[PDB]
């Protein structure tokens, strides 16, 4: 699914993301905008062999279970292909468990190129939330 920017918007807080270790909501959108274009069927190949899943580019080398990426770890406990899913749930489930790990959203490194310090509020302006 190819979420609208305020349609993700409004996901993203149902599910509890606006201001989740202090992340207000417009950070969330900035990342999922660079990381797969608000495209939920977003995958990419990193040079280690892992792949990057889902509106938040969730890493298989150490948060989910794709099969492939020898020595890995699986950390939200899912198959890699629920991050795909028209349902964000997993991936918001899962981007909590990131964003707790100490480096807060760094581990998103299209967030901290692209989004950390900048305007985030603009990617939440005008939606009705
Ligand atoms: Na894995």
């Amino acid at each position: 699914k190819v979420f609208g920017r305020c349609e993700l918007a409004a996901a993203m807080k149902r599910h509890g993301l606006d201001n989740y270790r202090g992340y207000s909501l417009g950070n969330w959108v900035c990342a999922a905008k660079f990381e797969s274009n608000f495209n939920t069927q977003a995958t990419n190949r990193n040079t280690d062999g892992s792949t990057d899943y889902g509106i938040l580019q969730i890493n298989s080398r150490w948060w989910c279970n794709d099969g492939r990426t020898p020595g890995s770890r699986n950390l939200c406990n899912i198959p890699c292909s629920a991050l795909l899913s028209s349902d964000i749930t997993a991936s918001v489930n899962c981007a909590k468990k990131i964003v707790s790990d100490g480096n807060g959203m760094n581990a998103w490194v299209a967030w901290r190129n692209r989004c950390k310090g900048t305007d985030v509020q603009a990617w939440i302006r005008g939606c009705r939330l």
